[PDB]
């Protein structure tokens, strides 16, 4: 038969390995010829695998590249202006790749040009609370200083935003061994650790969902009208550059001024971690000078879009998407995900050649320019937003399949919790010691839910990946899954470095490609069920449970300020009422879904439309404050860390640091406004599940 | 059988007459007890007529009322400050109503309080071009002056906005006999003309679609958080009051300064129509003083919502809605429409009692507080926006059924043109001389299309009525129809006056209620077809024809500036390309709609969803510039006259008066941006009609 078991059994570890090798021999940087050639290859292969149509969708978007004849670097300069120490111009290439052409040197994409010179302030992870500690407690002024921050904990674009608002004139980002060197493991090529010359690339935008900085709201097609640079979205105002820990040690060792305020400020290098400003007395006249010469450039990018037309509901789309562009070789990021998508397409195509079609249409996507700010997925969704909002059932992401080899990680909408528990109970665990047991059993054992016994942890969707437009802008139920470590926002040690190669994966992460196969089964199995189940596999009651958890959470935050809640009459009663109503209505809808006349395809589709439009109901067309492309009222990326999800984000940001606002009546008024918007949106989403007439 | 003929034959002129009499014996001002009682009566009657459910939906919204113990009036004051002339405190009540309680005196709803005193400038109709003529050509400065403007031509809220921006400190609105006294007809009670003591009530907001001024975006429910007055939407900044032509003559007769610039500035009173400022030499020391004491007040309003559940597609809604609140008796506005809705409900209920149900759900609405800014319809749509955007098939409005007795008037989306031509060919003409001929024949003969021989005129939807939220905010296909005169934006002579009574209609407009019956057949027949036709009765090819007409029109406007189009490379090629593509794709969709396997209900509903979501595709979630609740890219209310529709409004407003902008590069850049947005939206709407996979 053609059922999910036939699909899953066709997936092969050895195929995923072959595809990964094939995708990682040369760099595939967005906007380069090599990445266009790989796009054409995937288009051709998906056609041969049997998809109905496979097209390239191109856009011309703002990208950023170093200047090949005017390299970026940082110096220590003495009082005469001689450069006595320079940081590296490139990472030492790994064995056997020392002659590979077109490895982009480490840089921070979208940095402006400049050569600022000044004194160093060390700002730990450059988090909002790190800057609070510096200004408010230690009384250190970052204005006109160059800040040096360690990578880790939060998205680097938030670090740069925080440094700008502190008045910094430049930012140096570096990888501390505390965060990127696991104890007892060797440096690449002899293990999976970051060597001292390794450096993490990455963009430093603050797009808040906008996509291409020059075309917010509309696809960057041939006739698009572009903002000028000065009005672009999300560009940093100060120069930024990343370095490795050999170079950081040279910048940090001479630091003077104030001692670190506590041990959470100290990394693992043999330096004091002094906050500064500037260097100890002997070197007090030396300064640090950046030299950044990168350029922003409108450049063509290419998404591959494959279609497998549905047999019964061709106007309902289940999307499996992940990116193709990499910083260098992309051994983990993204090609361990792209190889998994390739094998899933191949498997679905095998069934199609034998005469099967899924019930609903499946769309497969290979996105471009993700590393430069989710640009390819966002421009495509801008072009196709009307089709997606009326027809989009679900989006399953497919970036890196592995970030470790310990257990499964799933982040998704509550609407998919039941689907994921049920599927993982049917899959075999690949873990040592769990031979013959389910993936559900190994996952629940290694990653227990903090809330429920005998359940696994499933996280909120945050951002920093290509589901953002589909979930937080358009309100399409979304999910992601990968194998993970036992620190989740800092990246694995060789993240975005030249050392992330096929050999890294084959030698140190997944020699038998069994974790890749398990992830292919989870992502593919989810797509299969979403595209084939007669009734969509969403359980609205799971949203009711989480809404109550998030309401309790945000109420608890507010209750730290009881005097103000009395003065300004701040009540959460309306939000709890809406959550209670959602719980009651979802329970009654679930009974009808179980009970309805199963011979009636209009009641079924009516009820399938109620399930599909439930995530859509949490969208507010006015967006969140000053972030028009984050429209979901229950979930947004954290305003302090794009990678993390925040619940009831409008109320959360209205309450954050509220005790510091100079006009408390205005600040608590805005808390009340956000409570009203959240209560109304929960009630309105509940009412979409009521009987329709 | 139960078919459209059974529905239409059940409608009775005599029933419409009985209901009109019943609805017009006492005033039904929004927010008053009498209007709540009428809402309860209609709820009870719709239940008895046989609807499945009938509920009141209430909201607490900002309304405005005069102060009963501190009356509004205008004076001429002499140099000592004695008030030598006062305008009336009330309209003389009509025969037999001189003892009716609670007639609200003439006032401009939402005027602020004040007692400004100054010199008079006469500004004709206070249109944008009238103010251009005064400032630019005649060099008259309105700053610190009281302006006097005649009603007519444009919505009075636009007149007040224009007067504010000219620096006026108050506005006096009056009815000139040129616009409100037809030659050879007697004044009320002896004919349908405005007497000299008659006055037009009406609000002077500039809401731009927002609804309740205090709650833009969200329903004004029990827990709503309200803007403060200073941040409310759309409130005027200067006092405003309306007067009749006996009083206007006293204010205008003493005017001096400049002569009227031409005859288009002169009305029909025996005065010079001097523009001012101020009075002729003998009276040069007299001034005009306003006394406005009205108050804005959050007040409860009540919509009645009736449901007739669909037999096959209960999750598809066809809405028939019109308002119930009136300024005084509402003999024409709205009760000639509300009586027609009442008879339509009664007829559908007769069929239902015999066992019939429509295919799709029909919703019937009696809206409140329309006269205060479309508040009841807009708050309800804000509450129910998710249901409406995913399920709303069409909205048919039902305000005044008559504004004359000459011929039919229809304004609607192009998607309903074919429906209207086909229905009116099946209906009998009620017109003298067309006995035995179709309504299509009489209408086409009396109101020929300016574009096509043998076709009738159908206008764009403008605004100033309760379809605005459904069409321009939410993108639901909408239409309206009424009997009309042979000046369409000024209102009939007794518009919004105490003289608009049952006797006005029964004696002078429609003694046999035949025009009311014809309008009931058109509105009811449209609802019937939309709710019962297997394939939705929309023709996408009609949108293609009009899009080309509007593209030619906006290109022609731009081509008045050939030098600038050369300098700034302003091309319309992308918009014509999108319109050509829409034409081709709509032609192919129409072939499939005719050809598809008619046994397949999923292809049918898939294709019905493509038809329903086509109007929805013209919505831009970012809205038009500075008007976030006007989201349709093809149609918006004119920025110069809310009642009129404008096509390609984003490009139109970017081009308007562009030769006066101080930075032409910036102004033509914004023209190009609006061309890009319009081209993209037309192409994206076209693509919703392509094969789905
Ligand atoms: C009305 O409908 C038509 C389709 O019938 C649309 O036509 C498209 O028009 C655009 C022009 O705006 C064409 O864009 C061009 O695409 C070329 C590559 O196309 C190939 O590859 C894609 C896969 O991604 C296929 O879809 C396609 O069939 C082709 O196989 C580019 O090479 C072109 O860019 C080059 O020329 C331009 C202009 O000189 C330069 O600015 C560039 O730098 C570059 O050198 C260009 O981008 C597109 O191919 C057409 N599609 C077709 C025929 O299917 C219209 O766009 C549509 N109107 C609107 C308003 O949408
Ligand atoms: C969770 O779900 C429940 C329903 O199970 C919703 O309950 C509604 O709650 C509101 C309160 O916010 C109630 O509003 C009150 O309505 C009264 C009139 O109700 C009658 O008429 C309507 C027809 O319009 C019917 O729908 C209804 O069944 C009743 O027949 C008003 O008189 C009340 O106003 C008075 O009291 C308040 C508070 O003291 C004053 O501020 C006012 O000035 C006034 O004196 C009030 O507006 C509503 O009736 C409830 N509906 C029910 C039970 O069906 C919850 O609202 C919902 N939670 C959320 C967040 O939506
Ligand atoms: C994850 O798996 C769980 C466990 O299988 C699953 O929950 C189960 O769903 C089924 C529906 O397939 C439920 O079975 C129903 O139970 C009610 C009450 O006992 C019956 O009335 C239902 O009978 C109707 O429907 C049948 C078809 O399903 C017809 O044969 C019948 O004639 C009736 O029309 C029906 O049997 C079962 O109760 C739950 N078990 C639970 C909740 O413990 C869950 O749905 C899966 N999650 C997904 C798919 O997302
Ligand atoms: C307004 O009225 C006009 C005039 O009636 C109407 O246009 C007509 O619509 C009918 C569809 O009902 C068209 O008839 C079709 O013509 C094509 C080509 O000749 C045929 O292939 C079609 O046959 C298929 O469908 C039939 C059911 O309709 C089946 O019996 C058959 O087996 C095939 O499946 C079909 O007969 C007719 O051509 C037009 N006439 C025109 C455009 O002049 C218009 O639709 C009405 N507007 C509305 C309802 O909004
Ligand atoms: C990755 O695999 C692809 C597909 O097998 C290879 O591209 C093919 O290469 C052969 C030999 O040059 C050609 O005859 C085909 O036309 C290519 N097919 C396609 C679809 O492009 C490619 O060589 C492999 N890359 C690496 C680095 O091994
Ligand atoms: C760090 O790099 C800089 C730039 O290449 C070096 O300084 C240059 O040295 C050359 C040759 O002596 C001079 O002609 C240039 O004028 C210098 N440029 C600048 C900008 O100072 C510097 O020598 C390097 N420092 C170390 C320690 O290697
Ligand atoms: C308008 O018609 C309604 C409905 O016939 C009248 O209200 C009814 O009046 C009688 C007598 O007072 C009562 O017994 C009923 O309870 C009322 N019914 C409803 C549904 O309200 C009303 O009197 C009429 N109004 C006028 C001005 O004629
Ligand atoms: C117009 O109305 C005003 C206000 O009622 C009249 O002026 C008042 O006259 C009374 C009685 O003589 C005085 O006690 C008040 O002080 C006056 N009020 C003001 C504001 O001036 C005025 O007489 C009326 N004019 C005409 C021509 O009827
Ligand atoms: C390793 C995690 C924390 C981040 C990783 N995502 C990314 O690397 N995204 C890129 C682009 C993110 C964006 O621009 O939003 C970045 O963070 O530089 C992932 O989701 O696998
Ligand atoms: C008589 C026409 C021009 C206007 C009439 N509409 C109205 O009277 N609407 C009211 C409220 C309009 C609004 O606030 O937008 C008004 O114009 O004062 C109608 O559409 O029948
Ligand atoms: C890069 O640097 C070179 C050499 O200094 C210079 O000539 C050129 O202008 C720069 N290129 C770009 C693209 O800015
Ligand atoms: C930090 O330094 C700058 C200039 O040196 C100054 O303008 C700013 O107010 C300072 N902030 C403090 C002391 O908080
Ligand atoms: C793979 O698993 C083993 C066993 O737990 C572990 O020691 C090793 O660190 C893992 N490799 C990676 C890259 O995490
Ligand atoms: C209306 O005017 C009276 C009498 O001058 C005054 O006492 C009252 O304050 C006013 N009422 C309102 C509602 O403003
Ligand atoms: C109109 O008058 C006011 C003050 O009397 C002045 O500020 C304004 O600039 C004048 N405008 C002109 C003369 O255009
Ligand atoms: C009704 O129709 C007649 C005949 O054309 C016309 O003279 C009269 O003015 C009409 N009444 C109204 C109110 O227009
Ligand atoms: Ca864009
Ligand atoms: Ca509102
Ligand atoms: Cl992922
Ligand atoms: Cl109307
Ligand atoms: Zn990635
Ligand atoms: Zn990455
Ligand atoms: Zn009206
Ligand atoms: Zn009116």
């Amino acid at each position: 038969k053609h059922n999910m078991k036939a699909f899953l059994d066709e997936l092969k570890a050895e195929n995923i390995k072959k595809f990964l090798y094939n995708f990682t021999q040369i760099p595939h940087l967005a906007g380069t010829e090599q990445n266009f050639q790989l796009a054409k290859q995937i288009q051709s292969q998906w056609k041969e695998f049997g998809l109905d149509s496979v097209e390239l969708a191109h856009y011309d978007v703002l990208l950023s590249y170093p200047n090949k004849t005017h390299p970026n670097y940082i110096s220590i300069i003495n009082e005469d202006g001689n450069e006595i120490f320079n940081t590296s111009l490139f990472e030492p290439p790994p064995p056997g790749y020392e002659n590979v052409s077109d490895i982009v040197p480490p840089f921070s994409a979208f940095s402006p040009q400049g050569m600022p010179e000044g004194d160093l302030v060390y700002v730990n992870y450059a988090r909002t609370e790190d800057f609070f500690k510096l200004e408010r407690d230690m009384k250190i002024n970052c204005s006109g200083k160059i800040v040096i921050a360690r990578y880790g904990k939060v998205f680097r674009g938030n670090k740069v935003k925080n440094a700008q608002l502190a008045g910094a004139k430049g930012v140096i980002l570096y990888s501390d061994p505390a965060d990127y060197f696991a104890p007892g493991v060797k440096s690449y090529p002899d293990g999976w650790n970051l060597p001292g010359g390794g450096v993490q690339r990455g963009n430093i935008l603050n797009l808040n969902g906008a996509g291409d900085p020059l075309t917010p709201g509309y696809p960057a097609n041939e006739y698009a009208y572009r903002r000028g640079i000065a009005e672009a979205v999300g560009l940093p105002s100060i120069p930024v550059h990343p370095i490795g820990y050999y170079d950081a040690q040279k910048l940090l060792e001479k630091m003077g001024g104030s001692a670190p305020p506590d041990s959470s400020w100290r990394g693992s290098l043999k330096v004091p971690y002094n906050v500064g400003p500037g260097f100890t007395g002997n070197f007090s006249t030396q300064k640090v000078k950046m030299h950044i010469h990168s350029t922003n450039e409108v450049t063509r990018i290419y998404n591959v879009i494959g279609t497998l037309r549905g047999a019964v509901e061709p106007d309902r789309y289940v999307i499996l998407g992940g990116h193709r562009d990499s910083w260098v070789f992309g051994g983990i990021d993204p090609q361990s995900g792209a190889a998994v998508v390739h094998e899933i397409v191949r498997s679905f195509g095998t069934l199609k050649k034998e005469g099967w079609r899924p019930r609903r249409t499946i769309l497969f996507a290979s996105w471009d320019a993700m590393e430069f700010g989710l640009l390819g997925s966002t421009e495509w969704a801008e072009e196709n937003s009307r089709l997606l909002q009326e027809r989009g059932v679900a989006y399953i992401n497919a970036d890196s399949s592995i970030e470790g080899n310990y257990t499964l990680r799933v982040d998704c909408t509550p609407l998919m919790y039941s689907l994921v528990h049920n599927l993982t109970k049917e899959l075999k665990s690949p873990d040592e010691g769990f031979e013959g047991k389910s993936l559900y059993e190994s996952w629940t054992k290694k990653s227990p839910s903090p809330e429920f016994s005998g359940m696994p942890r499933i996280s909120k969707l945050g951002s920093g990946n290509d589901f953002e437009v589909f979930f937080q802008r358009l309100g399409i139920a979304s999910g992601r899954a990968r194998y993970t470590k036992n620190n989740k926002f800092s990246g694995y040690p060789l993240y975005h470095s030249v050392y992330e190669t096929y050999e890294l994966v084959e030698k140190f992460y997944d020699p038998m490609f069994k974790y890749h196969l398990t992830v292919a089964q989870v992502r593919g199995g989810m797509v299969f069920e979403l595209a084939n189940s007669i009734v969509l596999p969403f359980d609205c009651r799971d949203y009711a449970v989480v809404l109550r958890k998030y309401a309790d959470k945000i109420y608890s935050i507010s209750m730290k300020h009881p005097q103000e809640m009395k003065t300004y009459s701040v009540s959460f009663d309306s939000l709890f009422s809406a959550v209670k109503n959602f719980t009651e209505i979802a329970s009654k809808f679930s009974e009808r879904l179980q009970d309805f006349d199963k011979s009636n395809p209009i009641v079924l589709r009516m009820m399938n439309d109620q399930l599909m439009f439930l995530e859509r109901a949490f969208i507010d067309p006015l967006g969140l404050p000053d972030r028009p492309f984050y429209r979901h009222v229950i979930y947004a990326p954290s305003s302090h860390n794009k990678y993390a999800g925040e619940s009831f984000p409008g109320i959360y940001d209205a309450l954050f640091d509220i005790e510091s606002k100079v006009d408390p009546s205005k600040a608590w008024g805005e808390v009340k406004r956000q409570i009203y918007v959240a209560a109304f949106t929960v009630q309105a989403a509940a009412e979409t599940l009521s009987e329709v007439a």
